[PDB]
């Protein structure tokens, strides 16, 4: 089963001009907690907050998390905005005010039936001592990186169960 | 109901030195059928497939979009699979061999029961002009540009059902 490196390039199309500009912004993910989510996405990974918004009317705040530097974030407010969401590989935590209070709430991750969404994943130098650090820090594991036939690769999970793929670029084609 | 900007802040650490060179490389999404989805991100999104793999044993490819240049694409196996999976920002679909004959299967898209993941969103020039070419294109729609409460965001649908979010990070400041 499968396509054949021809059967999919042929359903692939140049990208057209008008679309010479597009980026991938974000992957938005609910959150049930942004206080376990915040904690978990800046101290555990080493992400930055660089933009929170509320909306009061509707009830909800968005998170926006990336692997930028703080103090490139701009000073005032609709430049920060611009800038915020013209990086590119963020993380759009979506909190629905009440679900912290809700002890039934919890979100799902998409790796049980019904599946969709799989999971995230974060390049790093060292999946070894990437994991250490985790394992010090008590981050849950779904897979440590010599479990399994894939050795050297990871996935651990965030406060609210979704999977986060480690890989190591500079070893994945040994093991594949 | 909601954290304050100052209760959000006490929750982020600043990033451990550890983490330096950590990047936001995927987001993995399961699709139905290759096919489609190949034809869809990259004539209708303009991405470039940078990356194809294939576990037999496991039954099962994986298809990694970006919006990058063709021609940055190593020509060597192993150089291409190091470069490929250290590009941030790629979209790594998970196709599953199969799922393209079961009538009766789909995937969940998250954004009814159960929830848990929402969409992902692309930053382009002008959000209008954006939409005016998927309508033409035949592209289904969650939400034109124009309808609703917010005007000038819009969310589109993948052959999947995932959601899209087309924004213009230079407007967005306008709405909010
Ligand atoms: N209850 C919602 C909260 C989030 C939400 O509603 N987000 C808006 C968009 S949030 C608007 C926005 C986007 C980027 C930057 C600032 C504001 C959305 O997805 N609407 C879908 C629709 O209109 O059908 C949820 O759980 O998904
Ligand atoms: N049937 C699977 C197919 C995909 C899959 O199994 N992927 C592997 C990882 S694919 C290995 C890989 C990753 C990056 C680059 C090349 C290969 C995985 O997620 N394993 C979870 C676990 O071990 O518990 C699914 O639908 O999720
Ligand atoms: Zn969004
Ligand atoms: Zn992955």
């Amino acid at each position: 089963g499968g396509l054949t490196d021809e059967a999919a390039l042929s359903c692939c199309s140049d990208a057209d001009p008008s679309t010479k500009d597009f980026l991938l912004q974000q992957t938005m993910l609910r959150v049930k907690d942004p206080k376990k989510s915040l904690d978990f996405y800046t101290r555990v990974l080493g992400m930055t907050l660089i933009q929170k918004c509320d909306f009061p009317i509707m009830k909800f705040s968005l998170y926006f998390l990336a692997y930028e530097d703080k103090n490139d974030i701009p000073k005032e407010k609709d430049e920060k905005i611009a800038w915020a969401l013209s990086r590119k590989a963020t993380l759009e935590l979506t909190h629905n005010w009440g679900t912290e209070d809700d002890e039934t709430q919890s979100y799902h991750n998409g790796n049980s039936d019904p599946r969709g969404f799989g999971h995230i994943g974060i390049a790093v130098p060292d999946v070894y001592s990437a994991c250490k650090r985790f394992e010090e820090l008590g981050v849950k594991f779904v897979k440590k990186p010599d479990d399994g036939k894939m050795k050297g690769l990871a996935f651990i999970q965030d406060p609210d169960g979704y999977w986060i793929e480690i890989l190591n670029p500079n070893k994945m084609a040994t093991l594949m």
